[PDB]
C-alpha cells in the first residue's frame, strides 16, 4: 500500500492505483519469464498499452497527444514500473525520458512533429546513445566521427551498451563533428538516426546479469548518410544537451530503486507473517523487527527524498548535483535493502523460484547503468568548488 | 543555505530567515561558551525574547498568545535553535512540546488558562517527566505511587532524566496511581506539578558528554500535596495521554539532528576551501568530495522525510510508526555524519576550539534520548504485526 | 598472489601452491561453463582426481588413507577451492568435513572401516541431511521420524536443501525415534543411509541463484529399511552429535567468503590497471584506491581471523559462538567487497561475460546457508547469557 | 577476561596476565581523574614503574635496559595500555614507538648511549614531532628552515600537534636543511632534541575533544642551538628514516583501539546482565544480543590481524599497507563499537559518571590522528598501482 505522506495532490493518487492495477493484471504475471528467457515477446503490444493509457510521453507538452504533466507523475509511474518489473523499468525510463525528453527540449517545431506521433502512441522505441566500448564515464571522449559533405553527416563509428538497441526506430546518437577543437566538449553533436538508412546495423542482444529481459546491443556505423536535417540542437553544441538531459534522466530513473525496495518489502512482509518457527511467527522476532524498520525507513526517505526533488524541478528550479544525489542514495539505499530482503526468507529466497534474486540483480544496475557512484559524487562534489 | 526543494510556503520561508537572524545574533556567539560552562545565565531572558517572537507556543492556539501554526513550523524552529546551539534546541523542544503542546490537547480550559500564557510569553518553563531510575525505557514499570485523599493526591517517589528540572515553573508529571491492577498500562495518571509546593525538591544538574547547558537533575516526590484540578488527561487512565506525548515528541524532535547536520556542513563546506593540502584546496580531493556528497545526501533525504511526515500530520495523517522511523532515521544519519565532519578538519576538529566536537556529543544523545533506538525498532515492528 | 602474513608453515604452504596449480587448470577455466550449464558434468572425476591427492580425507586419520591433518589445511583447501569455483567448494566442504569428520568422530570400528576408504578415494560421495522444508535454522524441530520394526528402523519423511543429493553414495541421515519425550532434543538420532536403499530416492535438482552447478535436491524417504548397525552415535544422541558437526561445519566452510573475497580482488586489481578513462587508468582515481584498500584490509582480517580461529580448535579448546561469528563476519565481508568489485568493472561486470556477478551471487550463500545470519548472533549471545 | 585463541604463547600470556593485575588498582582506578582533569599527577611516578617492568623497551635489546622482544610483545602490551586508561594509552606509544625504537633501529652508537639509557629506564620521557599546522596530511611540505652554520644547525619555524609535549626530555623533531631542492623527500633531515636547550620552548597545553590526559601542545622554535652530532640518520636523507617510524607506528597504535574495543566489552557485557528491563535482563534480548556479537566478532577480527601482522613483522617481512590497513581497520571497528555500547547502556552511557562517552571520545583520535584514514588508503593504493 502506500500513504499520503508523499504529498501526492488529486489525478497523481488515482494514477498510482491505475498503474498498479495494469501491471499486476499484464506486467506482474510476467517479470519471471521475462527474466528468464532473457526477451519480452511481448514487447510491441505493452508498448501500445501503455501508449494509448497516455504514459508515454508524460513530460511531452500538449501538441501530439502528450499528457502534458509534471516530472513527479514521471516518477511515479517509473517507480511502478519497476516495481511490477525491474527489467521492462530501465526500457520505460530509456523511451519515455532518454529520448523524448531531448526531443522536446531542444528539439525543432519539424523535428519533433515527425517522430513524436509515431513515438508517443508506442510505435517507434527511443534509445540513446552516450557512452561507448572505450568511453563508460568519460562520455565526452568519444570517438565517433561525423564528416560533413553538403547537406550530409558521414558517420563511422560504435557505440555500446545501448538499451533497446535493435527494436528502436529512432536513436539518438551524438557524433564528434569535429575533433580538432581546443575544448573536447565542443566537438560532439547529437544527431537523430533512423532504423533502415545504409550502413546502420546491430549486433546480437548482451547476456547481462540483470535486468534481463531489456534489448541491448552494439552499434555499427559505416558510411551511414545522416541528413542535415536530422540534427538535434545546434552543431558543435551537442554538449549542452547531453550534459543538461543526463541530469534529468539521473532524477527519472532514481525511480526505479524506490520500485524495486517497495516489492522486496511487499514480497518480504507477508513472508515473515506466514512463515513460523520457534512456535511463533518470524516477524515477531526482534532482529526481523529491526530490518523491517530499517527496510521501511530507508524506502521511505528515500521515496520522499526524490519525488520531493522531483517536485522542484516541475517549478522551474534544476540543479544537476542534487539529480545525481537521489538516485545514488536511492540506488545505495536500495541495494542493502535487496540483501536484507533475500536475508530475511533464508533458504527460500536464494533460489530462482522466488523473485527475490532478480531484486538484488536489477538493483545493481542503477549504480553503473546510469553514472557510477564515482562520477555521482564527483559530480556533487564539484558543485560545491564553484561557489 | 538552504535550498527551497523542501517544499515550504513564503511565510516558513520568512519564518525560517527570522530565526537565523535572531540566534545568530544572541545564541550563537555564546554557543560555545554555554557548552563550556554548562550553564546558561540568559536563559530566562532567552526565553521572554523567544516569547516575545511567540515561536515558544507556535503549535498553542492563538487565544493563548500562541502562533497558531502546524507541526512544520515548529519543526522549522527547532531546526533553527538546534543549528546554533544544540542545547537550547533540546531545551526549546522540551519547553514547546513536552508542557506547551500537551496541554492543549490533553488539558482542560482552566488548566489552559492557568499555565499557557505564562509558558508562551517565557514566563514559566515547561518541563515532562516519564524516566526513572530503574525505568528508562518500560515506562509502563513506573513505581512513582500517587496515591489520593479527598480532594488532593499523595505523591512519593523519585524519578530521573527530568530536562528543565530545576529551571521548570510548570511540570507534568506521570504518576502511577493503582499499582494493583492487572493491566500494567491501565493505571498511570498524569499530574501537573509546579514550583511552590511542599516536597517538590530539585537535584543538583547532571554532568554529561552533551547538550552542556541544559538543566537535567533528579526529581524528588515526598509526601506532596498536588490539589485534584491539576490533572492532565482522565484519572487512572493516562497511558493514553502518555503515548500520544510520545508518539508526536519524537516528531519535532527530528528536527535537532537536522540543525546538527545543517551546521556540521555550514562548518565544513566553507574549510575545506580555506585549507591547502599538496598544493591545493582539500576540497577538490576526490575523497572530499565524496564525503561532501554523502554528508549532503543523508541531511537533504532526511530533511525532505521529516517535512512530508511533518505535513502529513497536519491533515490529520497521524501514525507513531513512521514518528519513530523519522527520528531513528535522522539520529543515525547525525551520528555519521557528525563523525565524518570532524575527519574533513583533521586535526581542527578534536579540540574544543572549534564547534565540531560540540555537534558530535549532541547528536549522540537522539539515539538515545526520548527513546532507545532499539525501542524505535521494536514500536515500528510492532505496527506491521497487526495488519 | 597471497602473502606470508598468515603465518602457516611450509608443508601448509606447499599445499596451498599445489591446489593453486591444479585449479586454474582442472576447475579455473570451466567455472563459467559449470555456472551457464548448472551441471558438473566431470564431478566424479574431479572427486578422483581430489581423492588422488588426499585432500577429501585431509582431516581423517592416516589409517583409512586419509592426510591426518589438521582443519587449518582443509580451511585453506576450501578457499582455494572456491576461489577457483565458489559452486564446486560448497560441494567439497559439504562432502569431505560433513561426512568423514562426522564418521570419524562418532562412527564406530565398522562403520569408520566400511565407508571411510571409498569416500576418501573419492568413489563415495557423502552429504548430511538435517534441514527440511518447514524446518531451516529450527533443526530441533524436524519432522522426520523412525520407528523400531525389530532390528530394523523404518525411516519417514522428506529432507531439503541437501548439497550432492543425487551424487551422495553415503549420506548421514538425522531422524526422531522418540517423541515422548519432555525435551524436543532428546529424540533425535543420526542414521546412515546409503545410496539404492529400498526406500530411498531423490526427486529433481532445485535451480538457485547462485552456486549454480552444485547439485541440491530433496530427499525422499517412503519405508525405507536401514539397518540398525547404521545408527551413527548411541540411541537418543543424535542432538550431541548433530550440535558437534554443526560447529565444525561454520569453521570449515568459512574460506568461501574467503575465497570469493580472493577472487573478486584477484580479478578486480588487474582490471583497473588496463582501463583508463579521462586521459588516465582509473586505477590512480582516490575513490578506486580507497575502495580497493577497504577490500583488501577487509579481505585481510577476515582470513587472519579465520586462520587464527581454526588453529584454536586443533589445539583442543573450540567454542560454538567463534565458529558462528567467523562465517558470518565472512559472509557479510565477502558480499559487501563483491557489491564493490562489481562496481569497479563498471559496465563490464553487469553481464555474465565476467565472474564478478558468479562471485556475488555466489557470497549470498554463506549468509544463509550452513546456519543463519540470524541465528549466528543468538548463538553467539547466549553464551554470553550463560556465564 | 581474555582467552589464548589470540595466539599468545605461554610468556606472552604470562605478560599479558602480569600487565592486566598491575594496571589494575594503579592505573585503571584513576583514569576518571586523569579524564576529568586532563593532568596526569603521577605520571612520572607510573613511567618509573613501566621502567622497572621492562615494557618501554619491550622491543629494546637487554643491553641498553630493554626485554629484547619482538613486536608481537609491543602490540600485546600496548593492548592491555589504554585498556584500564585511554587516555595515558598515546603517551606509552609516542614514548616507546615513536622516540626509543627510532633511536635503536636508526641511530649511531654514541647517540644510542645518551638518551636510550634514560628513555628506557623511565627517567626521560620522549616523543616524536613531524606534524606542523601548515602540514599534517602532506608531511613532505614541511616549512621549519635549518641552516648551518658550522658544526651546529640552527632551527627555525612552528610545528604543532607534538604528543607529550610539555612533558618530554627528549624530541625527535624533523626539519628540512635544503628548502630548494625539487624532491621534497631529500630534503627532510631528523634531528635530537632535549629539553632545556636555548630557542626551544613548548607553548600552552591544548584542552583537546577525546584522549585527555596525554599531553599535547605547540612546539616554537627561534634560533635553535642543536650539534650536528644529534643528527638522526643521515642529512638530506630523512626519507626513509620518516617513514620507516611511521609504519611501526601504525602497525603498533593499532593496539590501540583493541583495548578501547576491549574495555568497552568488559563494561557493556556485566552490566547487561544485572539491568533488567519489561522484567527480563535486557542481555537476553535479540537485539542487545546481535549487538554484543557484532562487537565481539569486530574484536576478534580486528585482534588477529594486528596480531599476525605483527608476527610476520618478527621474522623479516613488513610492509606498510598492511600496517596502515590494519590501525585503520581498527580504529574504523572501534568507533562503532564504542557508539554501540553507550548505545547499550542507555541513559547512563551519556553522562560522564560512566566510562562510555570517554571511549567513545578516545576512540575518534586513531581515525584523525596518527595519520587519517585518507592517507592510508591512498597509500594502500600507490602499493597496489605500482605493482
Ligand atoms: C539510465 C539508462 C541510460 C544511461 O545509463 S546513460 C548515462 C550517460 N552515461 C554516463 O556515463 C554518465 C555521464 N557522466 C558525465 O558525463 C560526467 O559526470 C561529467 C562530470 C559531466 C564529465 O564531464 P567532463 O568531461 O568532466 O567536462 P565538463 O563537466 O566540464 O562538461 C563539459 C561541458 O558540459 C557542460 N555542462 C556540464 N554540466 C552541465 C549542465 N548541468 N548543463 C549544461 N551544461 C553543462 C560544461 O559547461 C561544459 O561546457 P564547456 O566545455 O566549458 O564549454
Ligand atoms: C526533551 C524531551 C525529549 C525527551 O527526552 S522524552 C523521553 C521519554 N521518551 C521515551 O521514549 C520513553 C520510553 N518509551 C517506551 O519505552 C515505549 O513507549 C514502549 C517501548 C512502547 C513502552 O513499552 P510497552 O510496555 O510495551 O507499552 P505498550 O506497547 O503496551 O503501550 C500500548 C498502549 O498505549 C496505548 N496507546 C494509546 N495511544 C497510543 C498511541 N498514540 N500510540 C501508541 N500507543 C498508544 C495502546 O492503546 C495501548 O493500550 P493498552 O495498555 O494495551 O490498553
Ligand atoms: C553446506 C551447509 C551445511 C549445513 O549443514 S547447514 C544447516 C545448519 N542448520 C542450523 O540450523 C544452524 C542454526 N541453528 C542452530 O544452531 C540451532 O538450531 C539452534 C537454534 C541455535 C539450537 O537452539 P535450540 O533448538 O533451542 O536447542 P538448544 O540450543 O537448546 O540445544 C539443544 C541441545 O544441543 C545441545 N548442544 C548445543 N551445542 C552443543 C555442543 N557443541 N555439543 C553438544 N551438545 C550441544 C544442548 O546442550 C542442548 O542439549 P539438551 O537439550 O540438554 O539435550
Ligand atoms: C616517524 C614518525 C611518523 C609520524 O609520526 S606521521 C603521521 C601523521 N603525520 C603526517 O605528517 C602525515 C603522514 N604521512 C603522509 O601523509 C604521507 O607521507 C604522504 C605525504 C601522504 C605521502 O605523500 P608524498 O608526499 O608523495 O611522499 P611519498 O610516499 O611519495 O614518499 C617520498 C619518498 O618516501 C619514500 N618512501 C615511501 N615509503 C617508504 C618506506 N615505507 N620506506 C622507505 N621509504 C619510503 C619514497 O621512495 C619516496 O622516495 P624517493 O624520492 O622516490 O626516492
Ligand atoms: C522529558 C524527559 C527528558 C529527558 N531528557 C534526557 C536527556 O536530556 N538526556 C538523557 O540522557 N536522557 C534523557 N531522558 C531519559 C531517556 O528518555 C531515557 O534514557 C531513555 O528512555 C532510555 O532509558 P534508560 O536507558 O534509562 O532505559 P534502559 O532500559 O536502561 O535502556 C538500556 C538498554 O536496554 C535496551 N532495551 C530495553 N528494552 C529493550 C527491548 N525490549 N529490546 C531490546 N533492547 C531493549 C535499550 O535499547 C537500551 O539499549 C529524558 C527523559 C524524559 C522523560
Ligand atoms: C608524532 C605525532 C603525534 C601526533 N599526535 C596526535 C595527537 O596527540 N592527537 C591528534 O589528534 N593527532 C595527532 N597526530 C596527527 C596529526 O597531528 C594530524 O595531522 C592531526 O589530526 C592534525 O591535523 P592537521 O589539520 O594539522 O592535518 P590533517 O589531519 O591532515 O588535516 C588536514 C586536512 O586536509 C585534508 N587532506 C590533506 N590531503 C588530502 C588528500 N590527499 N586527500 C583528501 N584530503 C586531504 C585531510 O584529510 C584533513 O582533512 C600526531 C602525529 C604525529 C606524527
Ligand atoms: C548440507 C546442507 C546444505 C545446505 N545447502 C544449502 C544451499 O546450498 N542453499 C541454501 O539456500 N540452503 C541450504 N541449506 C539450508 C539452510 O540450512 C537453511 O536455508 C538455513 O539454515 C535457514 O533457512 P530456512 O528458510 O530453511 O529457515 P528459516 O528459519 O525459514 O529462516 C527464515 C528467517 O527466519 C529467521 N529466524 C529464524 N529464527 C529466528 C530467531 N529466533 N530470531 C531471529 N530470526 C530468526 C532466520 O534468521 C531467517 O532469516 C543446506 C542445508 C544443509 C543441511
Ligand atoms: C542509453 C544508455 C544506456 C545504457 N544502458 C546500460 C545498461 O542497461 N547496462 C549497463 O551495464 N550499462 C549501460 N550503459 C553504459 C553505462 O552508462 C556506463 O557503463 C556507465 O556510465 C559507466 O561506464 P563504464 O563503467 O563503462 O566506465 P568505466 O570507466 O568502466 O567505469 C569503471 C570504474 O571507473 C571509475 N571511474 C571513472 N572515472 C572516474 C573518476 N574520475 N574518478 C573515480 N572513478 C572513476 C568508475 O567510477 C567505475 O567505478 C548505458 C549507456 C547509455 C548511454
Amino acid at each position: 500500500v502506500d500513504d499520503a505522506i508523499n504529498g501526492l495532490s488529486e489525478e497523481q493518487r488515482q494514477l498510482r492505483q491505475t498503474m498498479a492495477k495494469f501491471l499486476q493484471e499484464h506486467l506482474a504475471p510476467k517479470a519471471q519469464e521475462i527474466d528468464r528467457s532473457n526477451e519480452f515477446k511481448n514487447l510491441r503490444e505493452f508498448w501500445k498499452q501503455l501508449g494509448n493509457l497516455g504514459v508515454l510521453g508524460i513530460t511531452a507538452p500538449v501538441q501530439y497527444g502528450g499528457s502534458g504533466l509534471g516530472y513527479l507523475e514521471h516518477v511515479l509511474v517509473m517507480e511502478e514500473i519497476s516495481r511490477a518489473s525491474g527489467a521492462v523499468g530501465l526500457s520505460y525510463g530509456a523511451h519515455s525520458n532518454l529520448c523524448i525528453n531531448q526531443l522536446v527540449r531542444n528539439g525543432n517545431e519539424a523535428q519533433k512533429e515527425k517522430y513524436l506521433p509515431k513515438l508517443i502512441s508506442g510505435e517507434y522505441i527511443g534509445a540513446l546513445a552516450m557512452s561507448e566500448p572505450n568511453a563508460g564515464s568519460d562520455v565526452v571522449s568519444m570517438k565517433l566521427k561525423a564528416e560533413k559533405k553538403g547537406n550530409h553527416y558521414i558517420l563511422n563509428g560504435n557505440k555500446f551498451w545501448i538499451t533497446n538497441g535493435p527494436d528502436a526506430d529512432v536513436l539518438i546518437v551524438y557524433a564528434k563533428t569535429d575533433l580538432a577543437a581546443v575544448p573536447a566538449s565542443r566537438g560532439i553533436t547529437a544527431f537523430i538516426v533512423e532504423k533502415g538508412m545504409p550502413g546502420f546495423s546491430t549486433s546480437k542482444k548482451l547476456d547481462k546479469l540483470g535486468m534481463r529481459g531489456s534489448n541491448t546491443c552494439e552499434l555499427i556505423f559505416e558510411d551511414c548518410k545522416i541528413p542535415a536535417a536530422n540534427i538535434l540542437g545546434h552543431e558543435n553544441k551537442g554538449v549542452y544537451v547531453l550534459m543538461s538531459g543526463l541530469d534529468l534522466a539521473r532524477l527519472v530513473l532514481a525511480g526505479g530503486p524506490l520500485g524495486l525496495m517497495q516489492a522486496v518489502l511487499d514480497h518480504t512482509i507477508p513472508y515473515l507473517h506466514v512463515r513460523e518457527a520457534f512456535g511463533q511467527k518470524i516477524g515477531h522476532f526482534q532482529l526481523m523487527q529491526g530490518k523491517m524498520a530499517d527496510m521501511y525507513t530507508r524506502l521511505m526517505a528515500c521515496r520522499q527524498y526524490v519525488y520531493n526533488v522531483a517536485k522542484a524541478c516541475d517549478e522551474g528550479h534544476c540543479t544537476a548535483k542534487d539529480c545525481a544525489g537521489v538516485i545514488l542514495y536511492s540506488a545505495e539505499c536500495a541495494t542493502q535493502v535487496a540483501l536484507d530482503g533475500i536475508q530475511c526468507f533464508g533458504g527460500n529466497g536464494y533460489i530462482n523460484d522466488f523473485p527475490m534474486g532478480r531484486f538484488l540483480r536489477d538493483a545493481k544496475l542503477y549504480e553503473i547503468g546510469a553514472g557510477t557512484s564515482e562520477v555521482r559524487r564527483l559530480v556533487i562534489g564539484r558543485a560545491f568548488n564553484a561557489d
